[PDB]
């Protein structure tokens, strides 16, 4: 009886999440990050759900205008805020480092007992439109940037992108 549902995810094995491609060098430009992919679900055909993890060298939250996924394929939307003034979204304490859940589409890897998400884009936001500019004059970087990931973009072996795409077994499988 109780183990029947009542009516109509697997979670993937998390060493088996890993970085879908590699390079000698990749892009070095704005704060350093370290941006990845932490876990994974199969909700249903090639949809999965994930955790970004996302650090790097930041100011204040109260210096932060915008923080943004953006270029994201999933069927729940291009676009996913984390931290935004404008649109009233306020789901981090700390802009230096935090996870958040994405919904993805997936294609199969070279490997295709693995699929892997689509390339896309963090957007970053300073000292504008009613956030704090306190600390922003000593700043060393741009007020705006952006990370780029991806396994595109790639010519023998360098990377114009920051970071990998991850890639993870394909329905959360066991098998690989
Ligand atoms: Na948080």
């Amino acid at each position: 009886s109780g183990l029947v549902p009542r009516g109509s995810g697997k979670t993937c094995p998390t060493s088996e999440v890993s970085p879908a491609c590699y390079a000698n060098q990749w892009e070095t430009t704005f704060p350093p990050s370290d941006i990845k992919i932490t876990g994974a679900t199969w909700v249903q055909d090639n949809i999965y759900d994930v955790t970004l993890s996302y650090e790097a060298e930041s100011l204040e939250l109260e210096n932060l205008t915008e923080l943004k996924i953006i270029g994201l394929n999933s069927p729940t939307g291009g676009t996913k805020l984390v931290w935004s003034l404008n649109s009233k979204v306020y789901d981090i304490d700390n802009p230096a480092k935090w996870t958040t859940t994405l919904r993805v589409y997936t294609k199969s890897s070279a490997d295709d007992c693995y699929v892997e998400m689509y390339p896309f884009q963090i957007q970053v936001d300073w000292c504008e439109a009613g956030a704090s500019t306190d600390g922003c004059s000593a700043w060393k970087w741009p007020k705006s940037y952006d990370y780029d990931i991806g396994c595109d973009n790639m010519q023998d072996g360098v990377s114009r992108k920051h970071h990998p795409v991850y890639k993870w077994p394909k329905k959360c499988s066991s098998n690989c």
